[PDB]
């Protein structure tokens, strides 16, 4: 259904991806199933979400009822930074694929840069709200799911939210058996990270845009934060083609060869978002659509910048 991105790997990851993200239970099977049957192949997960098991339910359905085989699908999780600590990252790695019912998962990334308290509370923090910190770093965390990698558990292996500091801090490690793949992080046509993706490419390092549509029913949104699906300029450019505006800023990763993960439970939305094969923005459109960058983020839970690696500082 969608077209696909080389990874250095050589295995192809559809350019378009069902998020999972606030998808709840009793809602986030059947969302699946409507994507697996509407031609979605891509399926983005965390271990975070706790919604892993109902994922799996819907995976193992559709494999068996022959709607789909299980090397046609990739399917993706995350290591959440409490689980920086060896040991822990296979026990949630573990958990995670047997959540998924899955054999072997396409790519696991680490969730985010800085490592937290190690543990099974998933948000420790002080009574401000600060993030409290781990002394287990990325590079711990890398080094465990090498192993994965090496056992044939995790095809490959990738960032989230990391900067191209943290990336070269990566890259540059002595002794790395296994390279990222991707780097996913939010990007829209607010936060255009043309400095990032500039960088990765140059990598060989896709990029995965999450919040694609501005994750619109994020609780913490006020009022006065700027919404992508009601912003005039995409809706102009969405009519020009008969088109909606989520389907223009879902084509717009794809035309810059970004991977993309929009978020949906609603059937008519899910087969909405994938609908964006057969329309193409031109370059005066691309070129418009990129000078909306106003350097915005949706998901900016912060409270860990006083933690070491924290990704959102630099410029790119
Ligand atoms: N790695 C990370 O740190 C990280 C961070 C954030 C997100 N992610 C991943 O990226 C995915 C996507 O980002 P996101 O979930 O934050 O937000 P998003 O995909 O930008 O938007 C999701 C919201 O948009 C609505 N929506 C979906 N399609 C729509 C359409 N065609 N028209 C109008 N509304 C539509 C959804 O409503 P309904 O669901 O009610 O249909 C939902 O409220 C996540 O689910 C997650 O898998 C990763
Ligand atoms: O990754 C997501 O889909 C959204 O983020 C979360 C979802 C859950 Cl259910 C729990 C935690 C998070 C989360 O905070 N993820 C990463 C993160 C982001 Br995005 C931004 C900042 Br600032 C810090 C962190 Br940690």
């Amino acid at each position: 259904m969608a077209t696909f991105v080389e990874l250095s790997t050589k295995a192809k990851m559809p350019i378009v991806g069902l998020g999972t993200w606030k998808s709840p239970l009793g809602k986030v099977k059947e969302a699946v199933k409507v994507a697996i049957d509407a031609g979605y192949r891509h399926i983005d997960c965390a271990y975070v979400y706790q919604n892993e098991h109902e994922v799996g339910e819907a995976i193992q359905e559709k494999i068996q009822e022959k709607a789909v085989k299980r090397e046609d699908l990739f399917i993706v999780s995350k290591l959440w930074p409490t689980f920086f600590e060896r040991p822990l990252v296979r026990k949630a790695f573990e958990k995670t694929l047997k959540d998924l019912k899955l054999s072997y998962l396409d790519v696991y990334l680490i969730h985010w840069p800085q490592g937290f308290k190690s543990g099974d509370d998933l948000f420790p923090r002080d009574d401000k709200g600060n993030a409290i910190g781990g002394k287990a770093t990325f590079l711990d965390a890398w080094e465990a799911m090498e192993e994965l990698v090496d056992e044939g558990l995790v095809k490959a292996l990738g960032v989230s939210n990391f900067s191209h500091f943290q990336i070269e801090k990566l890259l540059n490690k002595p002794g790395l058996k296994y390279k990222p793949v991707t780097n996913q992080v939010e990007c829209h046509p607010y936060l255009t990270q043309e400095k990032l993706i500039q960088y990765c490419h140059s990598k060989g390092i896709t990029v995965t845009a999450y919040s694609p549509l501005g994750s619109p029913d994020r609780p913490w949104a006020k009022p006065e934060d700027p919404s992508l699906l009601e912003d005039p300029k995409i809706k102009e450019i969405a009519a020009k083609h008969k088109k909606t505006a989520a389907q223009v800023l879902i084509r717009f990763h794809i035309q810059r060869n970004v991977i993309v993960i929009p978020k949906s439970v609603t059937p008519a939305r899910i087969v909405e978002n994938i609908q964006v094969f057969d329309f193409k923005l031109s370059d005066e459109e691309m070129a418009t659509i990129l000078s909306f960058n106003r350097n915005w983020r949706a998901c900016n839970l912060l409270q860990s910048s006083h933690l070491e690696d924290y990704p959102f500082n630099a410029e790119y």
